[PDB]
C-alpha cells in the first residue's frame, strides 16, 4: 500500500467516513487519467487504492469529494472538493486533509 | 475587487512574496477556461484580479502556484500547487477572499465570502 | 501596533467577530501577568492590545477565548481557548500579527513578524 | 487508552518523533497540576498516557514541546509550545498537531 488518504472532520471531532475520493493520474497530453477511486472507512481512511507496481512516478491528484460529504451531513459547504496534487518520486505516502465547511488543511505523511 | 488572494509562508512567519496565481472558470463544455491570474505583492496579497463585471456566476479553481514559490527559495516541496474549486456569485454578487497558509508538506486554504 | 490578533471562522467563512482575547507576560518569578485584553472587531481584527513602549522583551502567551466565541454561537466546541506562547522581542522590536482560523474541534494558528 | 497524541511535521512530511508532550489537569485552585506525560514515538504518536480510571472528566491541558523539536531539526520556531486545553467530557481522545517552524494546526478525534 505504497498510497493512503485520510480524512478527518473539524466541526464534529471525528473521522470523515464515506467521503467519496478520486486519484487521477497526468498523462502526456497533460489530461488527468482516472487511477484509483474509493471511499473513507469509519476511521477515515482509505486503504488498497494501488500496488507498488502500478503506482510508478509521475503527477497524481487526489480529489476528495467534500462537497457530497457535507451536504449528507446537512451543512452547507464553500469548495466543490479539495483537491492535492503532487509528484510520486522514487516510501509509504499518506494524504491527510482536515476538513471544515469553508476551509481545509491537507499534509503529506512520506516514510 | 471581488477576488482577492492572500498567501502566507509558515515556515518564515511572513507573508508569501510573488506566489504566481491562476484562475480558471469551468465553461459550458466542463473545459476549465483561463480567467484571469496574477502574483502576490509584498503583503502576500493579489488585487486586481477581476471586475464585478467579468466575475460572473460559475465554478472557479484558483491554482496557487506553491512548488514554483517552494523552488524560488531552493526549496523542494511536495505539492504541484494548491487548487481552490467553489461555486461563486450563485446568491449574487459576492467579494471572496481565497487565503492560503503554506509549508513544504502541508497547507491550509480558507474563504472568508462577504456580501 | 506592535501586536494584532486576527481571527477568522472556518464554518461560516467569515471574520470571526467579538471574539475576547487576553495576552500575558510571563514575570520574573516565572508567573503569568496580565498584560493586555480586547476582543476582536467586525473584521475580526484586535488592534490597540498594547504600545511600543510596554511590549518589551519578554514570553507572551495570547489566549484567544475561542469556546466563549462558539458558545455565543449556541455551538458546543471542544476546546477552552487557543493559547499562543512566544518569545517577543528579543532581537529589537518586531511587529506580531497572531492569527487564527477557527472550527468547533480543531484550530490553526500562524504568526507574521515583520521588522 | 482514552488519551493518545499525534504529532505530524509539515516542513519534512514524516511523523514528529521524539516530541516532549505534557499533559496536565486543572486543579481546585485553577493551577496545572501534572497528570502524564511522555516521548511520540516513531510514529509521531504517543499512546498509555492514561488509563480509563485515572482520566476523569475535567480540564486538561496538552503541551506539546515543539521548541526543541525544532531546534534538534537545527530550526528556528516561533512558539515556545503547543498548547491543547480541552474538557473531557463522560470515547476515546485523539489529540493531533501539524507542526510547522511559524503556525500549528490541531484537530480532535473523538470516537
Ligand atoms: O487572513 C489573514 O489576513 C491572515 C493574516 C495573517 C496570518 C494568517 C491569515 N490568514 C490565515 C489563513 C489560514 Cl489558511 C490560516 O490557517 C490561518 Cl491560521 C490564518
Ligand atoms: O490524524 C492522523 O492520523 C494524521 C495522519 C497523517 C497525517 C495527518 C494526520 N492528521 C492531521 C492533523 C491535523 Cl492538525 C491536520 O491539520 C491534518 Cl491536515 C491532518
Amino acid at each position: 500500500c505504497p498510497l493512503m488518504v485520510k480524512v478527518l472532520d473539524a466541526v464534529r471531532g471525528s473521522p470523515a467516513i464515506n467521503v467519496a475520493v478520486h486519484v487521477f493520474r497526468k498523462a502526456a497530453d497533460d489530461t488527468w487519467e482516472p487511477f484509483a477511486s474509493g471511499k473513507t472507512s469509519e476511521s477515515g481512511e482509505l486503504h488498497g487504492l494501488t500496488t507498488e507496481e502500478e503506482f510508478v512516478e509521475g503527477i497524481y491528484k487526489v480529489e476528495i469529494d467534500t462537497k457530497s460529504y457535507w451536504k449528507a451531513l446537512g451543512i452547507s459547504p464553500f469548495h466543490e472538493h479539495a483537491e492535492v496534487v503532487f509528484t510520486a518520486n522514487d516510501r509509504r505516502y499518506t494524504i491527510a486533509a482536515l476538513l471544515s465547511p469553508y476551509s481545509y488543511s491537507t499534509t503529506a505523511v512520506v516514510t
